[PDB]
């Protein structure tokens, strides 16, 4: 599924992202349109030989198992299949426990080159929320 912009941040609301660990609605938003371009089915192969997967490209080495990172962690204990999902609460659930690990949204790169210290409530603007 690929959402709209306003759509999906009625969904990130709706599962308690707003706010998350004090990051504002918008930074959710700016971070899935840079990640996958809104797009719930994206992957992308990394040279160490994890993948990413979904709307927040949450990486098999460390989030969940592929059946082909070896020595990855699984720590949001899922399928990375289950990331794909047009229902997006897999997803949700996890980047929770990854933007609680320490480094708040520093671990999606695309956040912090393109986000970070951006306004990011035009994210967000005109939508019915
Ligand atoms: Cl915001
Ligand atoms: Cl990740
Ligand atoms: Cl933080
Ligand atoms: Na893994």
């Amino acid at each position: 599924k690929v959402f709209g912009r306003c759509e999906l941040a009625a969904a990130m609301k709706r599962h308690g992202l707003d706010n998350y660990r004090g990051y504002s609605l918008g930074n959710w938003v700016c971070a899935a349109k840079f990640e996958s371009n809104f797009n719930t089915q994206a992957t992308n192969r990394n040279t160490d030989g994890s993948t990413d997967y979904g709307i927040l490209q949450i990486n098999s080495r460390w989030w969940c198992n592929d059946g082909r990172t070896p020595g990855s962690r699984n720590l949001c204990n899922i399928p990375c299949s289950a990331l794909l999902s047009s229902d997006i609460t897999a997803s949700v659930n996890c980047a929770k426990k990854i933007v609680s690990d320490g480094n708040g949204m520093n671990a999606w790169v695309a956040w912090r080159n393109r986000c970070k210290g951006t306004d990011v409530q035009a994210w967000i603007r005109g939508c019915r929320l």
